[PDB]
């Protein structure tokens, strides 16, 4: 349950979160 404008993103790398407004990257769950 991410909250608003939110992305969990995966790829070869991991699983890490996306914050589409800001560009915002992290492991951590927002």
């Amino acid at each position: 349950d991410l909250p608003a404008g939110w992305m969990r993103v995966q790829d070869t790398s991991g699983t890490y979160y996306w914050h589409i407004p800001t560009g915002t990257t992290q492991w951590e769950p927002p």
